[PDB]
Parts: C-alpha cells; structure tokens; sequence
C-alpha cells in the first residue's frame, strides 16, 4: 500500500529482531505454535529465578471456556522470584553507576541523576522502614498517592521487595476517589508527599490525604500516612503521619544498606490497579508476580528494540498502568536508563521535553496522542529549537492516533529518522498487545499493525460472535492467554467473568476494530459506555453519579464527542430543579462537583442544559444515542424518536447544541 512506511535501515541493523519482517514472522509463528517453550526461554533468558517451574513445556495453565468451569489463567507456576531483585539488586555491583533516572523536577533548576546504586540504597532503607517501622508484611495493602519523583519509584520497588500489594492512585483524583479506593483496597498504609507543582498549579498531596484519610477513619479503618519531603509545613497528625526524613534517622546505619527480600510464588499478588469500566464504580483489576514481570519487561525490550546505550523517556503517570508497565517496572528489570520528569511539556514553555531529549540524549520517547495534538498546536518553533538526532524511537500509547498526529510526531519531532510504535493494550493486558516493533515492522499510519508475540487475537462476529477471518471488522478479542493478562478483579470474579468471557472461548478487550488484508489491526475503541478522554479511561456511569450529587440537577446524561486535542471529550446534558437560576457559575459549580467527587481528569469540556427534559423511553430510559449524535453535530443520524415519551425534547437538544457549538 501507499501510505505503509518503511522502518529506518538504522534500526533495522540494531533490531533485537532483524531487518525485515520476516524476522518478526519467523519469531512470532513460534510463540504460537511452541508458545510454552517460547516463555519458557524467555524467562530463564532475562530474569532471576530463586526457583523454575517444573516443565518448560506446560508453564501455563487456564480456562477461556465457563462452560468448563470457572475463568483462571497462571504462569510460571511453582517458580519463585521477585520483582525488586530483577529491578534493582541483580544489576549490582556491575551498574551500580549507570543512571536509573535522570530526573527533573516542574522547576527546572531541579535535578538529579539518580543511579542504580543510589536506588538500591534509597529502596532498602525504604524496605526496612516498612518492615520495622510500620509492621508491613507480605500481603499487606499499600496505598501510594505520589507525584513522578524517584521516591514513586522507590516506594513501588520497596514493597515489591518485601510482598507487600500496592494499590497506586494518580495524583490527579481527589480525596473522595483517593479515600474510596484506600477503602475498597482496605490498605493498612498510605506513601503519599508534602505536594508537588504542575507548570504555575500547586498540587496539593499531603492535604488531600488529610481528606482522604480523615474520610477513611469515619469509617472504622485506621491508616497510617508516611510522607516523602519533595517541596514543608504540612499539617501531620500526631501518631498516624510521619516525615520520611524522621523514619529515615530511625533506622539503624546497616538498614541503608541490607534488606532480606521476600521471595514470591509466581501468582502472588503484585498490584491492583482500579479502572473505569462501563457499569459501576471503577474496579481493582489484579496482577500476580512471574507472568506480570515477565510481560511488561519483554514487551519493553522488543516493543521499543530496547539495548543498553538507548535513553528512554516515556510521559506517563504512574497513577496509570503505563507508568507501572513502561515507567518503573519493565525499563529496570531491563537495567535502562530512563528520564524522570515531574512537570508538564509547556513548563517553563513548549520546548520542555525537547530540552529534555537534547540533555539526556534521550533515544526512545513514548507519549500520548493528545499530548502530540497539544504540541502540534504550540507550533512547531517549540521542536526545532531542540536537538533531535538521538530519538529513533517514538511510541504512542492510550488512545487511537490520527494520520496527521502520527507524520508530525514522525516527521518534525523525529526528523523523519524514527519509527513509530503505536502500541495497543489495556489496564487488563498487562503490557502491549499489538505493536509495531522498530526496525522490522512496515508501519501503518493509525494502525497497531501486527500482535506481539504469544499474543493471538481475533475479530469477533457483533452479531454471530464467532471469529471472523480475512480482512473483517468486529469486536476485538483474544483467542489465548498470555503471561500479562490480569488474573481476577479484586473481590469479584464473578464480574471479571461476566465482562471480558461472555463469549466463551476468548477474552473480550471491550474495543472494536478492523484487520486488513496485510493482517494489521486498526483499533476503532471502545464499544461500551467508557470514554477514553486524552487517554484516560473513564466511565460515563460515574461522571453522571457525580453530576448528579449536586443538588440543584434532577438528572444527568454524559457522552463522549469528537475532540480535536482530548480525542474524546466529555458532553453533559443535565436538569434541574424547577425555578432553579442557571447561570455559568451554577454550570462552574456542578463541573467542581465532579472535580471533587472524581477529579480534574473528569471535568466536563460541555454542559448543555436540557431546559425541556433528557430523551427518555416511556419505561423511564434514556436513550443515549440520540445525545450522542447531538453532541457530535451529526443531526441527521439521531435515529429512532418513536419511542420517546418526550418527542418534543429533541427540537430544544439540536437548537440548544446549535447555540453552544
Ligand atoms: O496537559 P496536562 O496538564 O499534562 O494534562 P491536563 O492539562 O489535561 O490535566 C487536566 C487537569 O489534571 C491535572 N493533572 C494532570 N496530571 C496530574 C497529576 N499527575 N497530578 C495532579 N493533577 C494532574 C491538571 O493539573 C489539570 O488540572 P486543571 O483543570 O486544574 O488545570
Ligand atoms: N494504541 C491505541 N490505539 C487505540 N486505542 C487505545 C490504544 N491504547 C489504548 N487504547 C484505548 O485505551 C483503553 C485502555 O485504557 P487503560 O486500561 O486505561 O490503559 C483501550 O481499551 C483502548 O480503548
Ligand atoms: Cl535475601
Ligand atoms: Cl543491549
Ligand atoms: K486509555
């Protein structure tokens, strides 16, 4: 085809791979075909076992089917190892120098290399300040409410070390939804920090802990609060917060040095991580240990053809599974270097992460489509300023990227000498599912292109729900499992089973795509009421419940709409009460309703009132398509009206949106 672009002759010689396709294809046929031999070596390859499985020939073991009983997927087991030691311990003595992070904090006069020695230090006082200070035993909950600094990588490391579960909550939620999740993940311990900054907006922490936490015990559960010094005064309550600096001069001098490491069964649990889905509150998708490590690190290696003289920067959070799988957790275990950046691409001004690449010979950049589009409307002034010629890797990840994003990332930000992973997976996955790998995969602009190795998915019939082969469009599915994939939800299996095997047989991804006749995958997103908003997924169900709490709205209805930067932006419809006075700062205040119940993430971009009433079924139902169509501008498709008690409405939506948009 004409739009496929070729990989870089550059990459294709350094390629962990090869040069062509072919070597992808040669690699990719055996991890189906020998697919537990193929673990197998990867893992006795690139990791520590304390102790192997049994039988390289049978290291998984599962049921895609309900009708043979419950779902379950392991890996690994009956090995033994642990994710700290494979992060940190065993790249020691011989990288003890080699930078782990060049970090740089909001205000760029702060700054610190920080090396794999330094972090082995930092991690075992951490470790031994859990185990002894706090009583943190295996098993045990672990709240971290952090902004991107060392200490969030440290504090992740640390309780890896030692068996503890983490349960990390994005800087960017609230105190309702830090306390809500503190409260369904039952932790016995909350890491948080003093604050951080944002470009010219402070972030409170500490503070909003004190919310959070305040919340929690008003319910029965006491949580104690650590607190890293990363700018203070903050108020800490006597005997539940205490100063890491204060916890760091109790330790005895030879706990900054040692620290036993808890060794793990392979489906230990390593994390929960709450995400949106289309009904309820979020939920804690579950990791275990081996296949989780084993996953994100090889994922990492090949994904972005990472070796040792490559620089690596990727922009995500660790609030979100990217920061876990791609920030911390895979580029250890794989001894990269990596940047650290606290702050935001238009702080001091746009140039903030070319002057970031150009410092640190940053090679490999993984980042987002909206934070792309935002770049792109900064002007391109901003780039050119900046030193480019180390990148040769650029990756995308969240959401689908648009043809025009994709060239300019390519073509102005790498100078047209890079290849372009747009890699797609989910919280769920644990690590890329479909993925270009550089050097020997033709790229597509917009597509995923091929599967990652052991990965088999599949484009299920919406209708027939059987696989569909050739070039085909449907519900995209995977027919396998791999090492990565979650092993529950925490505290309901029974919903675990209901949303992703309802077709027995297969994992169902909650996204829709089309395969083309090369094979590559176009994703087209989610076909439930999830909306992915500048790469965060959230659930229109919980918009709507905050909208709803204020008290003047009768009734709420969000759905997502095409967004020239976000993607997918966040459209309210709402009512209120009878005589109520709207005006912008009413508006003002149901969007800080939801900044409050949820956070900033969710803010509505349009409110639209429905001075007549929302489109609703004589049975009480709204019906969403109609306002879907409305907030997009496509008011020739809203579709069928026969069924409304209101008819009446529609006339005031179109006329109303009209006004507004
Ligand atoms: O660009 P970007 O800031 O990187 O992403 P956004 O601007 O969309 O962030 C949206 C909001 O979430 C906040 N946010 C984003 N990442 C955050 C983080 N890691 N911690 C706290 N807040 C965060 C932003 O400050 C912004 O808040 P605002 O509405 O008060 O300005
Ligand atoms: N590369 C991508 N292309 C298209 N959609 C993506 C991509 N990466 C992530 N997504 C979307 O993000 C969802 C997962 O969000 P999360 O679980 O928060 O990582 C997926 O189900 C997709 O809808
Ligand atoms: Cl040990
Ligand atoms: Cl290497
Ligand atoms: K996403």
């Amino acid at each position: 085809d004409s739009n496929v672009v070729e990989p870089t002759e550059a990459n294709g010689k350094k390629s962990h791979v090869g040069p062509h396709l072919g070597s992808r294809m040669r690699i990719y046929e055996y991890s189906i075909e020998h697919n537990d031999a193929f673990w197998a070596e990867i893992a006795r390859r690139d990791f520590y076992w304390k102790t192997t499985w049994p039988d390289d020939q049978h290291v998984k073991s599962y049921n895609f089917d309900k009708s043979k009983g419950p779902i379950f997927v392991k890996w690994f087991e009956g090995a033994v190892t642990n994710v700290c030691y494979n992060a940190l311990d065993r790249h020691l003595p011989a990288h003890k120098d080699r930078v782990c992070f060049y970090f740089e904090g909001n205000d760029p006069s702060v700054t610190e290399a920080v090396t794999y020695g330094s972090m082995y230090t930092r991690v075992v006082e951490l470790a031994n300040v859990l185990k002894y200070q706090y009583g943190i035993a295996k098993g045990d909950r672990v709240g971290l409410y952090l902004p991107m600094i060392p200490f969030a990588a440290v504090a992740m490391l640390a309780c890896a070390r030692i068996g503890a579960v983490i349960t990390v909550i994005f800087g960017g939620f609230s105190a309702q939804a830090l306390s809500s999740r503190l409260k369904d993940a039952q932790t016995k311990l909350l890491i948080t920090a003093d604050a951080s900054a944002r470009g010219t907006k402070p972030i409170p922490l500490k503070d909003v802990a004190d919310e959070a936490l305040k919340e929690c015990e008003e319910e029965g559960m006491s949580i104690a609060c650590l607190v890293a010094e990363n700018m203070q005064s903050c108020k800490m309550k006597e005997g539940r917060d205490t100063w890491y600096g204060d916890a760091l001069a109790r330790l005895t001098p030879e706990q900054h040095e040692e620290c036993p490491v808890e060794w793990m069964d392979a489906e230990d649990v390593l994390f929960l991580l709450y995400t949106s889905g289309s009904t309820g509150k979020p939920k804690a998708i579950v990791h275990t240990t081996a296949g989780y490590m084993v996953y994100a690190s090889t994922t990492f290696m090949y994904s972005f053809d990472y070796h040792m003289d490559d620089v690596y920067f990727c922009t995500a959070d660790i609030g979100w599974i990217t920061g876990h799988s791609y920030v911390v957790y895979g580029p250890m275990i794989h001894c990269a270097t990596s940047v650290l950046f606290e702050g935001v691409p238009n702080y001091p001004d746009y140039s903030r992460w070319w002057q970031l690449v150009e410092k640190y010979k940053v090679s490999i950049l993984y980042t987002a489509p909206t934070a792309i589009r935002s770049l792109m409307q900064a002007g391109d002034d901003y780039v050119k300023v900046g030193n480019r010629s180390t990148l040769r890797v650029l990756g995308s990840v969240g959401e689908p990227i648009n043809v025009e994003a994709w060239k300019w990332l390519r073509d102005v930000g790498g100078e047209g000498h890079c290849d372009v992973s747009d890699t797609w997976w989910q919280t769920e996955t644990g690590g890329h599912m479909i993925t270009p790998m550089p050097g020997c995969t033709p790229m597509k602009p917009g597509s995923a292109t091929l599967p990652f190795f052991g990965v088999q998915p599949v484009i299920l019939d919406p209708m027939k729900l059987h696989e569909k082969q050739g070039p085909a469009e449907g519900l995209l599915a995977i027919r396998a499992p791999w090492p990565g994939m979650a092993r529950t939800i925490y505290g309901d299996h029974a919903r675990f089973e209901k949303t992703y095997f309802g077709v027995d047989g297969y994992y169902m991804t909650g996204d829709g795509a089309r395969r083309d006749s090369d094979g590559y995958y176009w994703i087209t997103g989610r076909v439930d009421d999830v909306l992915n908003v500048s790469g965060h997924r959230i659930g229109t169900s919980e918009i709507e419940d905050a909208v709803n709490t204020h008290p003047a709205v009768v009734e709420s209805a969000v759905v997502g709409f095409p967004h020239n930067i976000k993607g997918e932006g966040i459209y309210v419809f709402l009512t209120f009460r009878q005589g109520t006075e709207v005006t912008p700062e009413l508006l003002a205040a149901v969007k800080a309703t939801v900044r409050k119940v949820i956070g900033p993430l969710a803010t509505p971009d349009v409110m639209q009132v429905a001075r007549v009433g929302l489109p609703k079924t004589r049975s009480g139902k709204i019906v969403r398509r109609i306002l879907r169509k409305v907030s997009a501008g496509q008011y020739t498709e809203l579709g069928d009206t026969s069924t409304l008690a209101n008819p009446d409405v529609v006339e005031d939506l179109i006329a109303e949106h009209q006004r507004l948009c």
